[PDB]
């Protein structure tokens, strides 16, 4: 008996007691845009497909499909999903969807990527687009989490991209990686809606301050972030609007629900 779109698993990372990343086999058939999202899943007790939605956190252009997820004790998916291995296999719905896609959008000098948490996700895919740096000059990615340890997965990935000996210093002076805790102490602290507001984000990067015009970015956190930050945009005059239809920014739930 076989799995249903089931892939199998080439690598697990841990990085923290509560995240960890890992890498499948592409569906023969997956055809995607960098940022979408489609559902995974395991079965259970009974045998039932327990399915979740996830950010495919690998760019379009990879053979391989990679994750990065939250590790929710309790959680059906993850409780179960956290202790998978080389060689187990997971369901994979190979129908991509999600706002976050870079046609949602239009204009050029900017992308910003605005994100908390595991909502940083769609952004390790899209910082690794090839579009992104050819429909946009300059890619500003915001990540806020409460320690210095949920920045990591998305800091090594960064890391590699920069010190990369080609791609690097190919996204030389057009990523510009802002990281934030809240918790913890870091060098550059605060949230994102407060930096933004605040400007800090501005005279931090030596930019000039998020206007409409022309800008962009996209949104990936709670729904209490997201709604804090759509305000703080159009607070300087950006309007959301998805897939499809010229707009000022994009945003998406990281999850449902309050968060752990
Ligand atoms: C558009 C979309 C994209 C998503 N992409 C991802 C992804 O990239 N990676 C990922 O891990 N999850 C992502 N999620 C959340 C995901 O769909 C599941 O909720 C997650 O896999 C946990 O499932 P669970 O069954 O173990 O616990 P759940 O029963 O689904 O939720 C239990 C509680 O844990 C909290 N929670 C769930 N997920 C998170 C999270 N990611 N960060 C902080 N708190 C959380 C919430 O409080 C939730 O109510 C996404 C959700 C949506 C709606
Ligand atoms: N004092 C307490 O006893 C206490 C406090 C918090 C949580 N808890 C337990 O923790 C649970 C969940 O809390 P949590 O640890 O996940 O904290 P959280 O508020 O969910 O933190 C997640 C991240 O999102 C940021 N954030 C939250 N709202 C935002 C907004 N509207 N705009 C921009 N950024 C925003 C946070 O910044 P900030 O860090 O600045 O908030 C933080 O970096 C609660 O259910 C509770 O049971 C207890
Ligand atoms: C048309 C724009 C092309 C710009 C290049 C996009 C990344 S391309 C990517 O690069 C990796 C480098 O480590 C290789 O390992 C991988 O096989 C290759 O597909």
């Amino acid at each position: 008996k076989v799995l249903p779109d089931a892939q199998t698993v080439t690598s697990v990372r841990h990085w923290t007691d509560t995240l960890f990343s890992f890498r499948v086999t592409r569906p023969q058939t997956l055809r995607f845009r960098s940022g979408e999202f489609v559902m995974i899943g395991l079965l259970d007790d009974n045998g039932k497909p327990i399915m979740r939605a996830y950010s495919i956190a690998s760019p379009a252009w990879d053979e391989e499909l990679e994750f990065y997820s939250i590790k929710v004790p309790d959680g059906p998916l993850t409780s179960r999903l956290q202790h998978i291995k080389v060689g187990e296999q997971i369901i994979l719905r190979p129908k991509p969807v999600g706002t976050l896609v870079i046609d949602a959008l239009l204009p050029g000098k900017r992308l910003w990527f605005l994100a908390t948490g595991t909502g940083i996700a769609p952004f390790a895919s899209l910082m690794r687009e090839p579009e992104a740096y050819e429909k946009f000059d300059e890619v500003i990615m915001m990540h806020a989490c409460r320690t210095v340890a949920e920045l990591e997965y998305g800091r090594q990935l960064v890391e590699a991209l920069q010190e990369d000996p080609l791609i690097g210093e190919l996204v030389e002076g057009k990523l510009k990686y802002y990281p934030t805790t809240t918790r913890e102490e870091f060098h550059h602290m605060g949230r994102i809606t407060d930096n933004l507001a605040s400007g800090k984000v501005f005279e931090d990067l030596g930019i000039a301050p998020m206007n409409p015009e022309t800008d962009r970015a996209m949104v990936c956190g709670s729904l209490a972030f997201n709604v804090d930050v759509m305000k703080v945009l159009e607070s300087y005059g950006l309007r959301e609007g998805a897939n499809s239809e010229p707009r000022e920014f994009v945003v998406e739930k990281a999850f449902v629900g309050e968060g752990i």
